[PDB]
């Protein structure tokens, strides 16, 4: 189950821009400590890893980590079982895994001075934000409160430290520049399928509207819904009657209509309440966010699309967290992804 | 195929680090976003580790440790897309570990809710960062004497400058002790192994070896900081500008320094390091004096009974290497010299 035969593997950087400091560079003057004087800095570039099997069949898969994550989540589970990278190379697909700008091996744009500041210009904010272990525990639905598990949980218990260690902050790079890097990658790859997660859900939808090479999307628990501009439906507040889900992203209808031209599947795990749950903010947030996505998919289908919501419990898989692809039953989750690819001919040459 | 690789297994994991906490208690009924430090536990300073194991490995696993401002990418591929040392050594029948050290790449960057690096009133890392420019890296890496220029003999993959410089970035002010600690923990997990280091990780790998008997050999590509027994640093001249000095050598207690005499150690240097003072080119002159300091460090290990050597790539018949010989155009020939070192010491046999 662990063996993999690669025709080739490697990694590269793509996307990004440059910014420049003031003045000139004199190679005769001390280079350390480093200075912005005469400086060119490459910023906002993305890291890309690829592994290609012998005799690939179908389109390459581009696995795009969720918020605060890296391509690690597709390589291995926290307890060291094979991730989707290995499983899909074994399923005969070329597999690309990225670290988006601002995350992991992607660029974090900072210079000589306060974080993110190039002289007078703020490239990214000096003040950061970052979830705690406790916030991630409830966001990911391991259980209703930190340290508590749902009885049915598929989480690899005992490997909590390993799991939370994979998460971190993201600097305030604009979403436009993140989308731009992935559009450039899709242009480089050719026809492909995006497999997204959480924060990369809305970003992958945007990429597809800019890149006809995206031939399908599977999004694991996307975090932000998308609608045509001016056509956001009524979405309730949370059960606390004060909080809202993430403001839906709005795009011009001419771009939104491109989503109707490819198969799209959103995949949700378990333990999302059907009814308001004021005691558990993130559980209630997932209830309303899932509802908003159901409306987003319906809007795509009213434009002639083929956009579906797969609830893993309906497929017979119980207890999945917000990371179904690293849960204990991730092989069965992968089988459902192979099923989607096969139905839509994305596993054939 | 030159690109074909057969893995018995591959994967990645996190190791090392500690936790820090914010004040107060976490209430799951209160809005979790925007993120707060209240009731928070944060995992900080952990390291990312990737491994690829061949079918039936022969000899010790290799741990490739990137230089300053880099990541494990530099061992995966060259800027122009040729195989890196990860592929070459898996093909050479060694299990290969590649790390992103704490503060770099997939390793943790310790920041929270607040100004960068600050957890309430505690400064975990500095808010003010430092980072080289393209121009600083060009001369540090000896592509040529000035940005845009290449040495006549250059092995750099010319035309792929954008790819190359895009791989570099800043490092937060994590203590070197905590970086060493994470790698010591990895070495405990792996068992007997060989460290292959680069630039900034040179001195760190020497330190790891003094804390971890499982390090059975070191190959260091152009280490940046020299190491000596405490209060035994030899006289080292200032640079030709009569103002600058090399990096202050690291000093360790002699009982730890002596551990370096028990294992084979090779430092590898590329080309275009001047023999004589060069006041017009600061980094070239810096490399001249830094290489000299390393020659004295290796001599101090040998005087204690060690097995330390300096491999100048031009003396081995390889001309034009930069500060990254393992991604240069002749990196296959550089790899053959690493295989030679491993074979000489039996580190390629079980
Ligand atoms: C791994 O799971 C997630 O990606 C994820 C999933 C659900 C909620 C939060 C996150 S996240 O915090 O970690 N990433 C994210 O999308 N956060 C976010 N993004 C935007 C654009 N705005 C706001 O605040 C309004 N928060
Ligand atoms: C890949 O090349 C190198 O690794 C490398 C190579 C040559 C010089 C410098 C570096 S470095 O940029 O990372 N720095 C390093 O080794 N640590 C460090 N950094 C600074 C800024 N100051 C001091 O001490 C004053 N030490």
């Amino acid at each position: 189950k662990r063996k993999v035969v690669l025709a080739e593997q490697g990694s590269f950087y793509i996307g990004g821009r440059t910014v420049t400091g003031p003045g000139k560079f004199d190679p005769s003057k001390p280079v350390i400590p480093y200075s912005n004087e005469g400086a060119t800095f490459y910023i906002n570039q993305m890291y890309v890893n690829f592994q290609a099997p012998v005799r690939p069949r179908g389109l390459p898969l581009v696995f795009w980590h969720g918020g605060g994550l890296t391509g690690h989540i597709w390589e291995s589970t926290p307890d060291g079982r094979p991730g989707f990278q290995t499983l899909f190379v074994q399923d005969r697909h070329t597999v690309y895994t990225i670290d988006q700008p601002g995350r992991g091996r992607g660029n974090i744009p900072t210079f000589n001075g306060p974080f993110g500041q190039l002289e007078e210009e703020s490239i990214v904010n000096t003040v950061t934000g970052n979830s705690s272990k406790e916030g991630a525990w409830v966001r990911d639905r391991l259980g209703p409160a930190p340290g508590q598990f749902f009885e049915n949980s598929q989480f690899p218990r005992g490997y909590e430290d390993n799991y939370f260690k994979e998460m971190g902050f993201s600097p305030s790079i604009s979403s436009d520049e993140i989308v731009d890097a992935v559009v450039k990658l899709v242009t480089h790859i050719g026809p492909c399928v995006l497999v997204t997660h959480a924060a990369s859900g809305v970003l992958g939808m945007r990429v597809a509207t800019h890149a006809k090479n995206v031939r399908g999307i599977v999004a694991y628990e996307p975090a932000t819904s998308i609608f045509p501009k001016g056509k956001v439906p009524e979405i309730p507040p949370l059960a606390d009657k004060k909080s809202q889900i993430f403001p839906p992203f709005e795009i011009q209808e001419s771009y939104f209509k491109k989503l109707a031209k490819i198969p799209i599947q959103f995949v949700f795990g378990d333990n999302i309440p059907k009814n308001p749950k004021s005691a558990y903010w993130f559980l209630d947030w997932w209830r309303v966010t899932r509802y908003a996505h159901s409306l987003s998919l319906e809007a795509i289908n009213k434009l002639g699309g083929q956009a579906s919501l797969l609830d893993l419990p309906t497929a017979g898989l119980r207890g999945n967290t917000h990371f179904p692809f690293t849960d204990r039953n991730n092989v069965q989750v992968a089988s459902l992804l192979s099923d989607f690819l096969g139905k839509h001919g994305l596993d054939q040459n």
